[PDB]
């Protein structure tokens, strides 16, 4: 059976309410770097073919209502984690275009460790199951049917695991651009 996980289990923990300022505020600037990499930018006229996105909304002057378009990719992680009863162990810490230009850390540069790529390969596979049965919920009442990649593991694609690996890794990858490492246990 595909296993999905909620997010509504627990209120979140004072040690992970103020992670999140930190982890949003990275979040924004890899959701801008996907789409300001090719020659768009932000304006006033909307369209397809004129190369300006109104999508890319900015981080700083954004209100209560239109934040769920950030946060949303935010409480798939956090919460996820928050399902199991996984609490965050704290180490040490360490380390053109026309508009918004963040001096941020791409995550093209973290290579992961024993302890977290055991605990990384849990979220992957766990990221899988989520949208197989988001899609078994989203495909029952429309007169549903049968879908191919419900199967185990080894019998999958590589660009549906690749574009999985590394929201379920964006944890973890800014977890040790911070420098805090965890430890299974």
């Amino acid at each position: 059976n595909p296993q999905p996980v909620d997010t509504s289990n627990i209120t979140i923990p004072e040690k992970l309410e103020y992670f999140i300022n930190k982890y949003a505020e990275h979040s924004h600037d890899k959701w801008s770097m996907d789409k300001l990499a090719n020659g768009w930018i932000y304006g006033e006229i909307y369209s397809d073919s004129s190369k300006v996105q109104p999508l890319m909304k900015p981080y700083k002057l954004l209100s209560e209502k239109e934040k769920e378009i950030y946060r949303w990719p935010i409480k798939e992680s956090l919460k996820t984690m928050l399902a199991w009863g996984w609490r965050i162990e704290r180490t040490r810490e360490g380390d053109a275009a026309h508009g918004y230009s963040p001096r941020a850390i791409d995550m093209s540069n973290v290579t992961l460790s024993r302890d977290l790529h055991a605990m990384a390969e849990m979220m992957a596979e766990n990221y899988h199951n989520i949208w197989a049965k988001k899609k078994k919920l989203e495909l029952e009442s429309k007169g549903g049917g049968n879908h191919p990649l419900l199967v185990p593991y080894d019998t999958l694609t590589a660009k549906e695991k690749a574009k999985d690996r590394e929201k379920a890794q964006d944890i973890l990858k800014f977890l040790q651009i911070n420098g805090y490492a965890v430890s299974r246990g």
